[PDB]
């Protein structure tokens, strides 16, 4: 059964998602008859995840709205009804052009928010993106914090203020690449938009004699020209610098969105209308 | 002032030693009227270097025997009264070739042990080995594990029990050199030996133009010929493997205690005599 406490404050209804470790249920908060999402988590921990989540505080990352620590651990958040982005590209099937930018300019501004804020998310995927509603032109919001982490003072910088005597060779080496930990996320928003853009996965054991592995650390997509004719160079072009594999030389979500692809004030006007849309504002003074 | 809970059970005495963020004072245990060492922390954090030392059980590894936590941190330990490594080495002192062995098969003992448990200290140096008398034979113990590290189910391991479709290619590539961490600890080592048999540093910037940085990466040791004369080819040929750069190439601790140098059958038993001289046994059956 459900623990007492959350039974207390909603009422439970049919499953949305279920799966790996976990399910989401549609439920209603009684106080307000209102549709919530809860998150079902068999027992990072979730408790950190939600602190990290309590923290932040952007439109396009999820919220936290209660939290239950019982036999499982029960989270409940906005219902984002259009569910994950993941059944949009499924099949083969893709999105417009047009929707693949307004859903990847607000998936930039969450990651670059997170990066601004010392926290990597390195599970972006399209099954953690969700959709706000069933239109094509929606919120979208990134979910599914279990694997992030928190930048801070590393041990290398520690280590860095003291001489290094008694310091072994790979550690003094390992500064030539520390700190670039976030360009993880970069390459995976570069494979979203490749699946967004084209329908189909660009590094696939579908049809090769090359591995996974090889396919991924060579860099070499698998490039399909008639599907991606209909695709603009510009849009292809970003996704070439995001799929960068030097992790230094990978676009930051700053180049990224400084991009001529997301130079379209069509796009950011439609944008900003499903902002204010969503929002709920008290009175203000002048 | 003392706090009050530890001024109950101690009489506190003279400063031993000091310097960096503490200071280490004997002291009386009321009770037995016995001397004990109080290690003085100011506010990894203690309370973990704590939990880690309550779990290890190893006669050259420190043991805590009481710990304050109060405007300061307060931790006392059995007293090492031979002081620390260090001052037996410092101003080109040396050690005899025999009272290196013993020490330094004690140290790695240690630090076998540490790494079979899943601990990398990453401080090993003359500061943090402590003598239990002020002979030449005596016991050692190393200390100070502010900057250790438990081992265990990394995130890398998780990553790779699914699908890299999002994976970037450069945490493909950290697999060929994972899980050598431990081996900043045989480096360590190595320094530490060369320091005890030559009385002098294999890396610094006496009288060199070359960085110090570059000496370590490149494994360019200062060798001093007539310094090393009067050692052993064996203890020579241990420490060549010990600095050795390539991580996965170095010595572990395992093969340093099968190496020649280490077959001394002599110094294992004034090893296990000055044992059992420590050790205060209850009676046995049979
Ligand atoms: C703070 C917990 C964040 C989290 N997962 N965290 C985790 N697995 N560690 C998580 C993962 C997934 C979701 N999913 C959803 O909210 C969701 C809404 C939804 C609606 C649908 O139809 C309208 C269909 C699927 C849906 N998933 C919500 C939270
Ligand atoms: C669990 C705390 C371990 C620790 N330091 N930890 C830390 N700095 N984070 C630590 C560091 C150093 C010592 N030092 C000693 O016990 C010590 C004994 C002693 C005796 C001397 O003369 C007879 C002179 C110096 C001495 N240091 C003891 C504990």
């Amino acid at each position: 059964v459900y623990p007492k406490a959350l039974r207390d404050e909603y009422i439970m209804s049919k499953t949305l998602g279920s799966g790996a470790c976990g399910e989401v249920k549609l439920a209603f908060e009684r106080k307000t008859c209102k549709k919530v999402a809860i998150k079902i988590i068999s027992k990072l921990n979730v408790e950190t995840e939600i602190e990290i989540l309590k923290k932040l505080n952007h439109p396009c990352i999820i919220k936290i709205k209660n939290f239950f620590d019982a036999e499982d651990y029960y989270i409940v958040l906005e219902l984002m009804e259009g569910g994950e982005l993941f059944d949009k590209v499924v099949g083969n099937k893709r999105l417009k052009e047009a929707t693949c930018k307004l859903y990847f300019y607000q998936m930039l501004l969450a990651v670059q928010y997170l990066h601004e804020n010392g926290i990597i998310h390195r599970d972006l995927k399209p099954e953690n993106v969700l959709l706000s509603s069933q239109e094509e032109d929606c919120l979208i919001k990134i979910t599914d914090f279990g694997h992030s982490k928190i930048l801070g003072e590393t041990s290398l910088m520690r280590t860095l203020c003291g001489t290094p005597t008694y310091l072994a060779p790979e550690v003094l080496v390992s500064v030539g690449t520390a700190g670039y930990n976030r360009a993880v996320d970069c390459w995976s928003l570069g494979v979203i938009l490749f699946i967004c853009l084209s329908g189909y996965p660009p590094f696939s054991e579908h049809r090769t004699q090359v591995s996974l592995k090889d396919q991924i650390t060579s860099g070499k997509y698998n490039f399909i020209p008639e599907v991606w004719a209909e695709v603009s160079e510009k849009a292809l072009d970003l996704v070439k610098k995001l799929l960068v594999v030097d992790p230094k030389a990978r676009f930051t979500t700053e180049e990224a969105l400084r991009h001529p692809w997301l130079q379209d004030e069509d796009m950011k006007r439609k944008f900003q209308d499903l902002l204010s849309e969503e929002n709920e504002s008290t009175a203000l003074p002048q």
